[PDB]
């Protein structure tokens, strides 16, 4: 009966609703639309929120509105975002729109005092686990980007956070659209006893047109109305009928811009290939003098901070060479301060080119007049595969400028090839993306919890989204084991049914061995199941093992087992006859009888000849005789089959049963299988390890890996625990904790470790961590793939890199000799910092002050330069 997560019916609509306001908290130059209305209308009523809306909508206006009534009751309001590197930039939207605002981060906190803050959701769970006194006057916590996923991204902890929220905060969830919000927005309002109103638009108030460019030649594909256009599409495969070359982007670069299309946002996935591509546009300018002089004033006054030898960094100049002509590339082997430099530069209408990768598209809030797709495949660990329709919509969207563009225009590059159909569609058209859980334990959540209270990690488990999914399920399959159990109330099956699934298995091994060819030669009669599954009789006629289907020529249905004669007699009489026809049939064919037939072809003709001869050998077949039979893998199976083997109007209802009992039983696994599981073994672990003792009761080691938070607490934990670090010095154990922070696949070869005590750091942690290894292994745990591979890739390949940056090295000597690009060694060097403090922590809890000591000169040693440069956005 009771409902907390109220669905808002798109033909709802607010007629009254500037009336239904008395006082606004907050107005704009334009008129709200029916969803901002909506959501308006149920934060004032004291409720929740879930907006799902299409790009280029307006969700932010729901953020300044909610910050509004934070300023209007003396409560606070904190926006959060899983992405780090995009709170400098909300935190001076919101600046220069309303008026104290704060920001929190973990080393810089700004103005706290204020009505509404900035931070990220880990910076949130944070807060909560220590238990701050400010959440006491929170009202309002806004979840941005919920729809944001990203496997390498341990910072998307919304559930926890919401999880943990106490009773008296209201939330706001902004999302793209989504099919599944309502699951979300239900399993939130339940499990928080509060509700929430879940609303979403019907269409991009600025649409989109997708078109392919081939041959010089702009070609719609699909219109504003998402309609599908085939001729045209058909007319680009015709056109062509193959990459980039030197002549790919000046010549679409000036269609463009002859057309007024730009600016331009051209997603590329490589930064090697965005750099290229940009080179490639060279005598191309879109500035004039004044806006050369305007960017060189911004550029000058934007780094006058670093020092010279920063200043003249490489990258900085060659960026300022593309930004003083209106392009730019963007991507994360860039310095953030040049990143944002191209950000400001572009938001601002001085960048016409841009050539970004896909994250540029997913936190950033700068939309473009054109978006351009230079491939719609990338490489992801797994290989090269198509872009999902999430990722595809994600980088789209952001082709429309509400107030600016009637249009947003998407563009697919062609080259020398046609784009498949298939994959096309897939791509731009395929079914939406869905909220999925990013909930998961870790032993660090675990120790805390612990530490807090016994059951509280059952109490997280208890409310996280998967419970409650499987609480809305559960009464749905009991319906329908109901009606099964119902409907059944109204050794031969085993063995039958084992033989038969035999005999699809022997088959469907038969179909990778091109053996088959000779088997299923022209001519060879052979019993086979149609798709309504009845028996029937045909001879082979074509095998394409590229499809894996047989074109059969063919006995109507029956509606027998190898050299069965009375088992025949009783079980199957004579078949019936039927005009032959041309049937494509599956390989996965009951029994492959020994007859063959002497061409087909002529039968297919009706020839006089071939036609009697088939008469009379078909009625042959059928008259008299009864069926008689005839790699490693399919000698094995055919002798269980055969083991088995010697192991009409009646088996109608055994074989419901049978159904039946395999629905049922089906259904019964659909309830068994979540995170219990894990976490018993997880307690395993940390018992065996001594994290936790016999009791379950926090050991020191526990406490120390609870303030690890950088996602290989144990390994850590362990290494810092004794003395081995006793005779490092700083430099030797900041550079050696650059391998918890560093991916390690540099396609380059590691050069001699700088320092005999790094090489030997490098060998106790590989030892720590294939024990720890052989521990998950003992417990069945199962393991990330980087987990799994830590050891296989070069973590320990930044070493060198942070050492010499920690004694003294300028950033131009320390790229001179670095594996990866510049923006790897910031977020390395930058995290680092991170992982000192947590260690410095750590020791505290261990009683070593000289580890603190040098932590602390660590972080006073790399904590310098462009690496540590104050955002731009502040
Ligand atoms: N009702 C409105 N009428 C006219 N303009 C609006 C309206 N609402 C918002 N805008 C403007 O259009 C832009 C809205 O963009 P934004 O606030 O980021 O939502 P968004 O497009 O959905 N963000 P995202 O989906 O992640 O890409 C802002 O520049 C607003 O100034």
């Amino acid at each position: 009966k009771k409902e907390w997560a109220h669905v808002v019916d798109l033909n709802h609509k607010i007629e009254n609703f500037d009336e239904l306001i008395p006082n606004p908290a907050r107005s704009w130059p334009f008129e709200l639309d029916t969803f901002q209305k909506e959501a308006v209308y149920h934060l004032e009523q004291g409720d929740s929120v879930f907006v799902a809306a299409h790009t280029s909508a307006g969700k932010t206006v729901v953020a300044e509105y909610a910050i509004a009534m934070a300023h209007r009751n003396m409560t606070k309001t904190i926006y959060t975002s899983p992405i780090k590197a995009l709170s400098n930039q909300k935190f001076r939207d919101f600046k220069e729109t309303f008026v104290n605002i704060g920001l929190i981060t973990g080393d810089v906190q700004i103005n706290p005092d204020a009505n509404c803050l900035i931070m990220t959701t880990e910076i949130l769970r944070s807060m909560l686990y220590r238990g701050a006194d400010l959440i006491r006057d929170v009202e309002f916590v806004i979840f941005d980007e919920v729809h944001y996923v990203n496997d390498q991204d341990r910072g998307v902890v919304w559930e926890e956070v919401i999880i943990m929220l106490p009773q008296h905060v209201k939330f706001i969830l902004l999302s793209a659209t989504v099919p599944n919000t309502y699951e979300f927005a239900n399993w939130i309002g339940r499990t928080k006893q509060k509700n929430i109103y879940v609303i979403s638009t019907p269409k991009r108030p600025v649409p989109l047109e997708i078109n392919i460019w081939a041959k010089k030649e702009l070609i719609p594909v699909i219109n504003q109305n998402s309609e599908f256009l085939e001729a045209n599409f058909r007319k680009h495969k015709e056109i062509l009928n193959d990459g980039p070359s030197k002549k790919t982007w000046p010549e679409i670069v000036n269609y463009l811009r002859k057309r007024e299309l730009l600016p331009m946002v051209v997603f590329v996935f490589s930064k090697k290939r965005c750099e290229e591509y940009a080179d490639w546009l060279e005598g191309i300018n879109f500035c004039n003098n004044k806006e050369k002089s305007q960017i060189h004033m911004f550029i000058e006054k934007s780094i006058t901070r670093l020092k010279k030898e920063d200043r003249d960094l490489p990258q900085i100049l060659k960026t300022r060479s593309l930004l003083e002509r209106g392009i730019a590339v963007h991507h994360g082997g860039l310095l953030p301060i040049v990143k944002e430099l191209i950000e400001i530069l572009f938001s601002k209408g001085f960048i016409k080119v841009l050539f970004a990768t896909e994250t540029f598209a997913m936190g950033l809030n700068l939309p473009t007049r054109t978006v351009i797709f230079s491939s719609i495949r990338k490489h992801d660990g797994n290989g090269l595969r198509e872009l999902t329709p999430g990722e595809f919509t994600q980088m789209a969207g952001r082709a429309g400028r509400r107030g600016l563009d009637s249009t947003g225009t998407v563009i697919v590059m062609a080259y020398n090839s046609p784009l498949s159909i298939a994959t096309f569609k897939e791509v731009t058209m395929g079914v939406p993306t869905r909220l999925q859980s990013q909930f998961r334990l870790t032993y660090n959540m675990i120790l805390n919890l612990l530490r807090i209270e016994a059951l509280r990690v059952e109490e997280m488990i208890k409310y996280s989204f998967s419970e409650n999914a499987k609480e809305t399920l559960q009464p749905e399959h009991e319906k329908q084991i109901k009606v099964l159990q119902e409907e059944l109330q109204t050794k031969f099956l085993e063995l039958m049914l084992a033989y038969k699934e035999a005999t699809v298995n022997l088959m469907q091994e038969m179909v990778k061995s091109p053996s088959i060819l000779h088997i299923l030669k022209e001519g060879r009669l052979v019993a086979f199941r149609d798709p309504n599954d009845c028996l029937k009789l045909g001879f082979v006629f074509k095998v394409s093992l590229k499809d894996a289907v047989c074109v059969i020529m063919t006995t109507k249905p029956y509606k027998y087992f190898p050299k069965a004669d009375g088992y025949r007699r009783r079980n199957f009489p004579k078949f019936q006859k039927t005009d032959f026809y041309m049937e494509e049939v599956p390989v996965t064919i009951e029994v492959i009888t020994k007859r063959k037939f002497a061409p087909l072809g002529k039968v297919i003709k009706k020839d006089v000849a071939a036609l009697n001869e088939f008469n009379a050998e078909t009625n042959n077949i059928l008259d008299g005789k009864t069926l008689k039979e005839a790699g490693l893998k399919i000698h094995q199976i055919l002798l269980d089959r055969t083991n088995i083997r010697d192991e009409s109007q009646h088996i109608v209802p055994k074989f419901k049963a049978h159904v039946i009992k395999k629905k049922i039983e089906e259904l019964y696994h659909l309830m068994s299988d979540s995170l219990l599981p894990d976490y018993e073994k997880r307690l395993a672990v940390l018992k065996d390890t001594e994290f936790i003792d016999q009791n379950h009761n926090v050991l020191l080691k526990g406490r120390v890996a609870c303030e690890i938070n950088s996602g290989y607490e144990l390994v850590l934990t362990e290494l810092i625990l004794d003395n081995f670090l006793g005779s490092f010095e700083p430099e030797e154990i900041v550079a050696l904790l650059s391998v918890f922070v560093y991916e390690g696949k540099t396609r380059e070869e590691e050069p001699p470790i700088v320092t005999p005590r790094l090489a030997k750091g490098k060998q106790r942690i590989e030892e720590i961590y294939k024990k720890m290894l052989c521990v998950f292994n003992t417990h069945q745990i199962p393991l990330t793939q980087d987990e799994a591979e830590f050891l296989d890739r070069k973590r320990f390949a930044m070493m060198n890199v942070v050492y010499e940056w920690a004694r003294g090295l300028s950033f131009k000597e320390i790229m001179e000799m670095s594996p990866e690009a510049e923006g790897t060694v910031v977020r390395v060097i930058t995290w680092l910092d991170e992982i000192c403090r947590e260690v410095k922590t750590a020791s505290i809890i261990i009683g070593n002050s000289t580890l603190h000591m040098k932590m602390s000169r660590a972080q006073e040693l790399i904590k310098r330069d462009i690496v540590f440069a104050a955002s731009l956005y502040l």
